């Protein structure tokens, strides 16, 4: 579920599964960040990771 | 749609439906953080923006 483009509420549940309990950030308006990364290009495990707290 | 027990994935929904472009924070392991007040508790357009970044 993680290796695709993920956009919106699409890209906030996969946050909320890998995060799980540690929790999770998601800022959309910083740029070449999350929507960057996993929305207009192709997301992955390791970038999702990177907004868990 | 924020007035009852929000758990999981459908407190995550409506932090992203509020908070839109500002994003949020997620932290389920905050103690009287967002899922006593949320989830435990009935939830409230006030304490979900508690939320937004």
């Amino acid at each position: 579920f993680v290796n695709q483009h993920l956009c919106g509420s699409h890209l906030v549940e996969a946050l909320y599964l890998v995060c799980g309990e540690r929790g999770f950030f998601y800022t959309p308006k910083a740029m070449k960040g999350i929507v960057e990364q996993c929305c207009t290009s192709i997301c992955s495990l390791y970038q999702l990771e990177n907004y868990c707290n």
